[PDB]
């Protein structure tokens, strides 16, 4: 046996720990409104998304990976020598990679894959990937480590704002929103992830209120967990995650693990500007 992990691009791993593991990717892409295609990596910088972004009169689109694209990464990693490919995926209710990298394992020769949606997105997604890594290594086989990932989905989750749910309603990924769409106020929508999917949890007065409600209701969950690691995730305003980093760094115990990570183009460009969250996993993930 020969177990490999790999993941789609919107896990948002640093390149250090991709190029450490040999982690492969299946990338998403984003299309702007003149027609140009960008597919996710590590070597576009951010900060010019966000620029083509703000000056697109008409929000970019996202498109999942192809099932040809998990097929082909499937292939080369069984021609390897690899005989199972645990594979982590984009949330199941926000994007189709899961089901597309479900049906193109069912539909190679020679290789097992053991498909999971991880019903999040970003680190906190690649969080379940460096889990599984982990775990290879210790000599799991591939029905134990997805058990021990669907546990660990169980103390998993993640709180966020953005500026404007424009974004989120023109692409159809926020769910049950249709009520604070268009007036609301100078008051700030609090959304979290629930089953998958995103929904509104709050609305506040101010930013700055939202931010400590995102610190507060993450706090309240994981305060009742044995393990626990947070991760800050930051969008195109840097001073807000960094603010909010410091300040977890602060009021957290050293046992919790506190790290930081940024938002790729595709989730981006759904979140649009001044994307914050908050997520947390119940367990110490090995983040080297
Ligand atoms: C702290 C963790 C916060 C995570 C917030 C992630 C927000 C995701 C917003 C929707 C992204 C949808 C991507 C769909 C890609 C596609 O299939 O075209």
């Amino acid at each position: 046996m020969k177990i490999a992990v790999m993941t789609d691009s919107t896990s948002y791993l640093s390149q250090d720990l991709i190029d450490k593991y040999n982690i492969q990717i299946a990338p998403l892409s984003v299309t702007f409104d003149d027609g140009k295609n960008f597919t996710e990596s590590n070597e576009i910088a951010i900060e010019e998304f966000y620029n083509k972004m703000a000056s697109s009169q008409t929000i970019p689109t996202t498109s999942q990976p192809a099932i040809g694209e998990w097929i082909t990464k499937y292939e080369m990693l069984r021609d390897q020598g690899y005989t199972d490919i645990i594979v982590i995926c984009l949330s199941s209710g926000i994007s189709g990679s899961y089901q597309s990298s479900y049906q193109a394992g069912e539909m190679v020769e020679g290789v097992n894959v053991h498909a999971f949606d991880s019903k999040l997105a970003a680190m906190i997604e690649g969080c379940y990937v460096l889990r599984a890594i982990e775990m290879v290594e210790e000599g799991y086989e591939p029905q134990q480590i997805i058990d021990d990932l669907t546990n660990m989905r169980e103390h998993t989750g993640a709180y966020l704002i953005v500026d404007d749910l424009k974004n989120l309603q023109k692409s159809g990924r926020i769910t049950g929103a249709q009520a604070w769409v268009g007036t609301l106020l100078k008051m700030k929508p609090v959304l979290k992830f629930e089953d998958g999917k995103i929904i509104p949890e709050e609305k506040v007065r101010t930013k700055k209120r939202a931010i400590q409600t995102l610190e507060k209701k993450v706090l309240d969950i994981v305060k009742d967990f044995e393990e626990v690691t947070l991760f800050v995730i930051n969008g195109d305003h840097f001073e807000d995650g960094q603010a909010l980093y410091k300040k977890l760094q602060d009021d957290c115990p050293s046992a919790y693990q506190v790290a930081y990570s940024e938002f790729g183009p595709v989730v981006a460009a759904h979140l649009g500007s001044g994307g914050l969250g908050l997520g947390y996993v119940g367990r110490k993930i090995r983040l080297t």
